[PDB]
């Protein structure tokens, strides 16, 4: 842009130079010697002259055309001979080697700017959520006070990069933060509070936090943050549940009073192995397999689908069809004891999970946690020696290596799997390379910390048209009224009467179920609805139903 | 410089055109016998030097050879290769040369007077600079640190000198004696060092911003002219604003200036606690309760429900946001101070709930800045 | 490549004369009614477009004006421009570029078979390539840290590639596959990493450097095809060379190989004392005296006289040399076991008196070398 | 050099191709065309042609010859085009920007470089030994393995930096060591003694070492070192002897047990104000003043030379004449107690010296030294409030201020100086910059590390022809035998006869002293001689005196 407009702007004024010259000498010619010089001669000349050719067959005689020839004879050398070099080799020559050669920090975004993604505090899940969500090319923008980490990021991006203090109003004023579709505040607790305040204080644009202490996660809505994500806090969990012997049940929100969205690791369970509808999971309990998630993916539900003891089951339904699968499953192991390796923000928010729902733990570590003055550590490197054997992890029923190093987390878990080849290995892998490797050394199941953060945040990122909706709400389950038995979604016309949106239609008799169905959706007899509205539109849906 | 260098050079190729355009017109004239206007010997001298060569005035004789052989190369010399150059070294290099690699300014010119030496750069002192170039006054900041050298180069409003501020030599460099104003923001022993050595030099106005207000006699004894103990008036500012019985008021920080504020509610009778993290290495005389505030029940389990104030004095804007933020959610009704170093971070104070905001930059630079101007 | 580049656009330049050329003669003949023979086109294209302009072959058509003017501008366009540029470029290039800034070689080209794959530089590694460089093979470091590549890339007798070296997507680039031997000297733990990720991808042969020798089981379960517990070793070479009753064998550095030593000089028992600052970090097994050997009398206070042997183990030669130094003065007569990191400071232990000299660079080169040209 | 040459190299070539060209041409014009050209037309068409210029009055016909100037015309486009323009501006453009850009640090030394004197450990010190002693255009070279220091000590220099491994052989190969004047070894004792084996296996170039702990200095003699130099512990020495209240008498040299070298501080004593012919030191004694020592320089003594409160006084004279002057001075002060602010190596020297002559003492740090634990030291801050105080600063007959850091000696010196005006405060300063100001903030002498430095390593530097000489030697004096009355130092013939060498002739009766007197002094009777030579060349003196 700001390079190649100076340059043909500069190559509009040469051609106007030779336009000019080249009439100015054919004027000359006629009123200084009386040569009539047809217009291409006077172009030719020009050109000849000076681009310094010099051919000398069309050439002056009077003092004057002396002049005007030394004249068009400096201003080939000046223009075509210092600038238009120059200007092809600044224009093209610079970026290549003052670019690569020595940084000239991005330090303001264009006027113009909209629609970008603004990414504040670079880490391994944030540069997971940049790669996975390039793939729809929405612009994303990160930006940090580190100069040398703008370095980095710059020669290797996917993603521009900003140099600036993420708290100083001005530096946002620089980013547009007005014309934002999003912010994602990855930061520290004070830096992120810092970070809100003072982008409510420029625009009311969309603010993602993501918390580090779970106890910050009210503080940081108070400073503005539309949505706080306390990722620590969940990554925790999913390492307790994966570590119960036998899959428990986990539960993941409570709609008001009326649904429970819940999971469950099929590991160790009865339908390991065995089949969703094999299983009869629904049949037995009333249960709503809302979709599966096996190999980091999220997919609908099939009576066909067999599942692996490596599968995760999400699930809806009331407080007493959960229940109904806490004993199909459904006893528990005697003599459970699981080690904790690694008392990060991770490992004490595992620890805390086991507490939860209590299971009997050891928290091993090396120095005493910073944050945690409420768990007990076994103190002592886990690497050297008989460390973990001291403490015991021959009646351990399960062990959970949390370090924040994938390598040594490998190097464990190969220790361990090596040591007790049958017992219950959860391993977390910060970045997502290394995944692989844990399963490898012999994990049963892998925690990805980048891919499940991507994950959240990519969701809550495109969700972004009604995930302000979707929270403070409550979602529910509605038996599809018989009145509505044939009619179409649209025919029916449920949301201008009611409000509510219908996210789901399963069958009458079967495990299956059609998530997000399309406006032109027949229903059927006995199919089972499950929508999401306001706490006060499934109220107001009972009328609307009754009405027409 | 590089200008004067420049068209110095141009001169010689004028001088050098309007020799040959007339050793030429001599030569055809004496070796030849052609009489040329001089405007021909200008035309054929530019012509043969810019390697147009139109070929129309040539020599014919083998003297007329040799003096065109030499025209033609004073041309591949002089017009081919240094003003190319020339034109680029002095338009090229400054654009890279400067922004590839630093060429730290280590002296300043000769006839230099009237600025105000800036001694030790920080969030007062930009602040007192940003306000007082409102005034165009020539505000030079100096520094030993190479690195923060380069930052200050880069983004100015200032020119930047890089040296020892103790080193006589370099003091000598920068014209102190010519100088209107000198302001030392050093450290206590630096600030002392400073004086001693400009007092040596010149006599030129010294304001020393003093950490420990008891070394305030020391330095007007280094020779300082005036000497501000910033750190004790914050404290001063804070303690008036957070009384305005059962008064009890908590001072989160013990830094010179909580310090300083807890020596000022001690001064009026006022029972307060200070709360911190490690002790402090300067102070021994008050009591601390120690213990991380960000984490959990800590103020809770100090009590912070009878207390009348918090003064919030953390020398980090985002936590003091993160703790005004806390508190005000924990109590709506209770006076709440806190203190601003970067005074970009005032207006989220007072966002977070701060009943008063005490700016460290602004409330700095509005002092010197008086004592600049009132000088 | 960048060669390539330049005499592809030399085969496009010679393409534009003989085009040229001919359009010319053309012309000459279709427009002015001029047989010119081929050379004269060549001749006249060469003389337009280098811009020499001999003016004794022009046309005088319009016509033959524009095509004139045309091929003028492309010899101002592609030998005034380009051709300076290019034979610029591809020559000052990587002077400069290359020299000024660094251009971190991240992947190997497709073909690369038969080299040998370093991860983790030190020491022992860099002799082994300058030992078996006598062979020309190809040997190749890995490196995820910067300024590490930027030392080993200027100098080298090796290719430098910069990457995680677990990052299964980098081991794709290097060309493991094709690999002829992977040389895995970093941590127990990386090792571990990097095994199990080489074997996802080939299950090309891997000589693992095991620091601690009860993770040698577990580096072959990694996948590696042979392991060497190199620092266990060279304690073995040390308690060795010590005893070859009253004996007494003091071993001064407590490492993981003055440990090592101290492990096999029990194996056979015989007595020592272990002298060293801090305690291990690593060994709870092993009863340390505690005290700077440097500082006076400590050796002294142990009892250095009734010692039938000193074996210095601290991993810095110079002071080795030191102690080695300061033994052999105190003591004429006692066995003195030095130890030797890199092979520059072996002659100098001697001199300082050690009675035989243990260098960790070249009894580790011995024993990879070996294993790799027995492969 | 290596640019240069290139250059006119290729000036060389193009000359050649030029005349080459211009007889090719004269021939082709004879043997093509008919036409003799005179040889000037030849090298003037060649000109024209390759310089582009092109003027079109000589030109061929042949197709023959549009070869031979198409040729020609390529020649000059790369040779005079390409090349010419590049190898000026390469050899004159890269040398300010590739060298200013990016370090090209240099490895090694040329082949034929002799006589140099190779620094290896830069600091305060040596930084002043290299800018003193340039004044005699040495050619210092200074070595570190430090890449960023080398960068620093590049661009500020006279002398050159080298890059490398000070230990390693191959480094110490290519500095030429053996072609060495002279190498000064300061860095650590280890490294020092690896620096000096490694040395003596390359050469026998003679290595002044600087050890830092004084009981190293036998061991590094051992690793090859020609001259010891202990100065921490000097600089303590020089602290304490000016710390003590009535200037003491200072012991330099024990000559075998012939003769005493001492040197007094005149501060607080009867010579003080008093000049030295007023003193009248020599007469009551018998002593030799050798030098007085006053605003950092060394100068011949004079009678009518006031001795300042400053000054230093050097001395020569057997055991009961140094003796004299311990009760000229004379009395102890009653109640004497010296704070030592400062832990380092210095102080603890300085320590160390007020021990070796009993005066009570109080070593004053922050931390405990990680060298010492033969002194008591009082931990506290003491630039923090009544830290000094509480240890009795009030009862204290003189401060020593031994930081590190100047600035702080400043501020402390500062401070006592208010607190007390008339107590003796003896300060140190690192670099000599600061020494003014620590007189200015009220210290009554002032000890400059640098300046103290540099005087003993350059002194044994141009000493280097007899330095090593006087090692291992004694130093006498002896009244002038009253048969050499008269006689020349020349014709007396005394050296070819004995082997010693006058370094003073001092006056019968006069406290002037003549010092390396020339070889043709005129002796004088009763003129008091004072030679150095060996043990046994002071011996077989005696002789040859009687023998002729
Ligand atoms: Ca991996
Ligand atoms: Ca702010
Ligand atoms: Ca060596
Ligand atoms: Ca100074
Ligand atoms: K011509
Ligand atoms: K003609
Ligand atoms: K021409
Ligand atoms: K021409
Ligand atoms: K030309
Ligand atoms: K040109
Ligand atoms: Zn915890
Ligand atoms: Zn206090
Ligand atoms: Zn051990
Ligand atoms: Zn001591």
């Amino acid at each position: 842009r700001q390079n190649l407009k100076v340059l043909l702007l500069y190559c509009a004024f040469l051609l106007v130079m030779l336009l000019a010259y080249a009439s100015i000498f054919r004027y000359l010619m006629w009123h200084l010697e009386g040569r009539a010089y047809s217009f291409m001669a006077g172009i030719y000349w020009t050109i000849t002259v000076m681009t310094t050719l010099g051919f000398g067959d069309i050439t002056f005689e009077s003092d004057a055309g002396y002049l005007f020839a030394s004249i068009v004879t400096v201003s080939g050398v000046i223009f075509l001979l210092i600038i238009l070099p120059f200007g092809f080799v600044s224009m093209f020559l610079a970026p290549w080697i003052e670019r690569r050669l020595r940084y000239h920090p991005t330090i303001e975004l264009p006027d113009d700017t909209r629609g970008h993604i603004l990414i504040f505090g670079i880490d391994p899940i944030t540069r997971t959520l940049i790669r996975k969500l390039e793939s729809r090319n929405h612009l994303f923008v990160v930006v940090t006070d580190n100069y040398d980490q703008a370095l980095h990021l710059e020669e290797q991006e996917g993603f521009k990069v900003v140099y600036g203090s993420p708290t100083d109003a001005h530096v946002l004023a620089g980013l547009r933060v007005a014309a934002a579709r999003s912010i994602i505040a990855n930061l520290s607790d004070p830096d992120n509070a810092n970070l809100c305040l003072t982008v409510r204080s420029l625009c009311q644009t969309p603010i993602i936090a993501v918390v580090k202490e779970p106890v910050h996660g009210e503080l940081l809505r108070l400073a503005g943050a539309n949505q706080v994500v306390p990722l620590t806090r969940i990554l925790g969990r999913y390492l307790g549940i994966r570590a119960t012997t036998c899959g428990a049940l986990a539960h993941i929100l409570d709609s008001f009073g009326n649904l429970q969205i819940a999971e469950l690791p099929v590991h160790g369970t009865p339908f390991a192995g065995k089949t969703i509808g094999e299983s009869g999971i629904r049949q037995r309990t009333g249960l709503s397999i809302i979709g599966v998630w096996e190999r980091g993916s999220l997919t609908t539900p099939q009576r066909e689908t067999v599942l692996t003891e490596q599968s995760l089951l999400v699930l809806a339904g009331t407080k007493s069809q959960l229940a109904a699968l806490e004993y199909l499953i459904g006893e528990a192991p005697e003599d459970e004891l699981i080690f904790i390796i690694g008392h990060g923000r991770i490992g004490c928010a595992a620890a805390a999970f086991l507490d939860r729902k209590p299971v009997p733990f050891i928290l091993i570590d090396r120095q005493e946690s910073p944050v945690c003055n409420d768990h007990v550590v076994v103190y002592g490197d886990a690497t050297v020696g008989q460390t973990l054997r001291q403490a015991g992890i021959d009646r351990a029923s399960g062990i959970i290596v949390t370090t924040n190093d994938d390598s040594t987390n490998i190097f464990l878990t190969l220790a361990c799997r090596h040591l007790h080849s049958h017992i219950r290995i959860v391993a977390r892998a910060n970045g997502e390379e290394n995944v692989d490797q844990l399963y490898a050394a012999g994990a049963d199941f892998v925690v990805s910390n980048a891919s499940v953060g991507a994950n959240i945040l990519g969701n809550l990122l495109e969700h972004k048209e009604s995930a302000f909706l979707s929270e403070g709400m409550a979602v529910f389950r509605r038996p599809l009224p018989p009145a509505m038995a044939g009619k179409t979604i649209a025919e029916t016309r449920l949301r201008p009467l009611t409000g509510c949106s219908i996210v789901a239609i399963e069958a009458p008799d079967r495990a299956d179920i059609l998530i997000s169905p399309p406006p032109e959706t027949i229903l059927a007899e006995g199919a089972r609805l499950i929508l999401i509205g306001t706490s006060e539109q499934e109220k107001t849906f009972d009328q609307t139903i009754a009405a027409r």
